[PDB]
């Protein structure tokens, strides 16, 4: 789940973990293509805008997390570990990172 990955990593920038960020876009139709060849679920704009509040947070656009995904599935993670995981964490859906890494989050 692409959309609760991105999440996932927007919770990384929270807590920090930097050197994955890059300095790349790409747009959300060649994501797709990305996704698609990987297995991973397509990212539609109905999540981007699940995930524009977290955008807000971390100031890195939606698109911009998904170039920075696109080396990750590409290149990998050149055995390197982000949130102490060695594997790319699709388990937290946005809202969970948002409870927990957004203090009180308003309705």
């Amino acid at each position: 789940i692409t959309v609760n990955v991105l999440a996932w990593l927007y919770a990384a920038v929270i807590n920090g973990d930097r050197w994955f960020l890059n300095r790349f876009t790409t747009t959300l139709n060649d994501f797709n293509l990305v996704a698609m060849k990987y297995n991973y679920e397509p990212l539609t704009q109905d999540h981007v805008d699940i995930l524009g509040p977290l955008s807000a947070q971390t100031g890195i656009a939606v698109l911009d997390m998904c170039a920075s995904l696109k080396e990750l599935l590409q290149n990998g993670m050149n055995g390197r570990t982000i949130l102490g995981s060695a594997l790319l964490e699709d388990e937290f859906t946005p809202f969970d990172v948002v409870r927990q890494c957004s203090g009180v989050t308003f309705q």
